[PDB]
This record gives structure tokens, sequence and C-alpha cells, in this order.
């Protein structure tokens, strides 16, 4: 899909078998959910924002469905006012920005 | 122009006769600029990030060039780890995500 930029670029996800929103992030290097539960092994991590920083939990290799495209990557759980995807799946979809 | 989110989606931005870099950021509602001076008024406002919240300034109808392209609109000032292009001005480029 291409998608204008008039409303909050915002798409389904499909992750630990959980149906959530989250927000197409450009800015966003990593990818950030709060509302969801991912089985396994995970490391502390710090990242900053506007705000300061948020203490996180790293998952690796979790499967994630984005509009429908099925990805395998880095996801962090934490606080955050909104999910997020970040570059790091968004290049598995081949997401461009044109203007 | 087309570009890919493999390296962060950094632009060249000129503001009140200065020139800074900025990320293009789709999750980001507005833009956000830390080292830069801008003349007249402007109000309080606070902005909700990951980490909480940064108090800024809000300017409004300000000139701005973003990778070549004039517009005019709000801008705020305030601490920001990057400075950010948000959809309030990348409405203003035509700018769409595309996957
Ligand atoms: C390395 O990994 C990451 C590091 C940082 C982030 S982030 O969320 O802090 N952020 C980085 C930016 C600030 C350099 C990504 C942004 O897209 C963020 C994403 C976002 C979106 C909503 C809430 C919080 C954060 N947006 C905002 O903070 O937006 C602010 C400014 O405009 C307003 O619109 C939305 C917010 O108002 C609600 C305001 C994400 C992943
Ligand atoms: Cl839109
Ligand atoms: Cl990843």
């Amino acid at each position: 899909p291409q998608i204008t930029l008039w409303k909050r670029p915002i798409v389904t996800i499909k992750i630990g078998g959980q149906l959530r929103e989250a927000l197409l992030d450009t800015g966003a290097d990593d990818t950030v959910l709060e509302d969801i539960d991912l089985p396994g092994r995970w490391k502390p991590k710090l990242i900053v924002g506007i705000g300061g920083f948020v203490k996180v939990r790293q998952y690796e290799q979790v499967p994630i469905e984005i509009a429908g495209h099925k990805v395998v990557g880095t996801v962090l759980i934490g606080p955050t006012p909104s999910n997020i995807i970040g570059r790091n799946l968004m290049t598995q979809l081949g997401a461009t920005l044109n203007f």
C-alpha cells in the first residue's frame, strides 16, 4: 500500500497470537510495543525519546505480521504511549518515503 | 525523492537563516527542533514522547525549507535528542509511505 500522512499511519499487527495496532514510525530505529505478552528469554535495554528514557525488554527473532506481511525481528516491550513499528521491521517490508 | 529506511531518513533544513539536519518522522504529529533561534511570540506547550514529556515553545507560521521545499507551519522548539520533521510539515511535501 501507499499511505499519505494527513492521519497517523496506523497498521494492524499480529504478534504471539495477539492483535494490536501500531504506528509506522520512520523516526524509530527499533519497534516498541506496550500491550503484549511474549514468551522466553529477553535482555534489559534502555532507549531514549523526546521525554528522556524508558526501560524495555528486548525480545529477539519474534515472528510478527504487519498489515498482512510476515517478518521476524527484534521487538522491545515497555511503556510507550503508542505502539511503534521501527525501521528494523519496516526495512523487511521494503518501505520507502516518497516526496 | 524516494528513500529507503536502512539508514535514518535525515534531510537538510533551513529555518530562520540557520542550516540544520532533521529526521523525517512519520511517528511525530508535530515538528520539534532543539538547536535553533526563532524570533517573536510563542506559546508554552507540553508534548508526550517515549520517556514522558518535554516543555517546548510553540512558534506558528514559521517559514522552513526541507530538502529544498519551502513550507510555513508550526515549529516546536525544545529538548529533543534528535531534530524531527513531523506530519504537520511532511503533508505539505505530499510525502507518502509505500510498501
Ligand atoms: C531506538 O528506538 C527508538 C528510540 C526512540 C523512539 S521515540 O518514540 O522516542 N521517537 C524518536 C524521536 C523523538 C527521535 C519516535 C517518534 O516518532 C515518536 C513516536 C511516538 C508517538 C507517540 C507517542 C510517543 C512516541 N513521536 C513523538 O515523540 O512524537 C511527538 C512529537 O509530535 C507529537 O506527535 C506524537 C506525540 O504526541 C503523542 C508527539 C522510538 C524508538
Ligand atoms: Cl492520511
Ligand atoms: Cl530486528
